[PDB]
DNA sequence: TGCCGAGGCCGCTCAATTGGTCGTAGACAGCTCTAGCACCGCTTAAACGCACGTACGCGCTGTCCCCCGCGTTTTAACCGCCAAGGGGATTACTCCCTAGTCTCCAGGCACGTGTCAGATATATACATCCTGTGCATGTACTCGGGATATTG
């Protein structure tokens, strides 16, 4: 059901194992990388195919 | 110079108040009482308030005559302060005991009536006690002079 899911990187980017979404958008970036890293790979992980 | 070190602005996360929403339980408002006994209305023969010179009692008044007030300033320590130290008032926790709930259960006594008496009120006659008045001394007072106590 849900399309879409709104969230801060600090707060959702640690442990959050969102597999089922099949994409990531940045509507900004912050000047650590890592944290971005972070955000990205809590969707990219051995669950998804 | 350098470096950097120290420096100054902005999103998480938690922890009281604040206000909101849920649902349910007696307790409030109200009805009909109904029921009855007080309020009222209606007389009466009743007490006690009250509008009203005058005798006259004292509240208020025109005088002079003095201490205590009124004014000054030195000082005197009283009272305020700050800062430090010690503990004891305080805080936060864990174990513990009973405060509190309910429930059953009885009879103590506070409740209520049922009768009718020793009580105290009221009158009349009255004598007596008590008040208001008038009337001596006896003291408690104000003063002066000296002894004892106490402050500086």
């Amino acid at each position: 059901d849900i399309f879409v899911f709104l969230l801060s990187t600090r707060a959702g980017g640690l442990g959050i194992n969102l597999t089922a979404a099949d994409t990531v958008i940045f509507y900004d970036s912050d000047w650590n990388p890592t944290v971005d890293q972070q955000a990205m790979d809590r969707a990219h992980r051995l669950g998804q195919t």
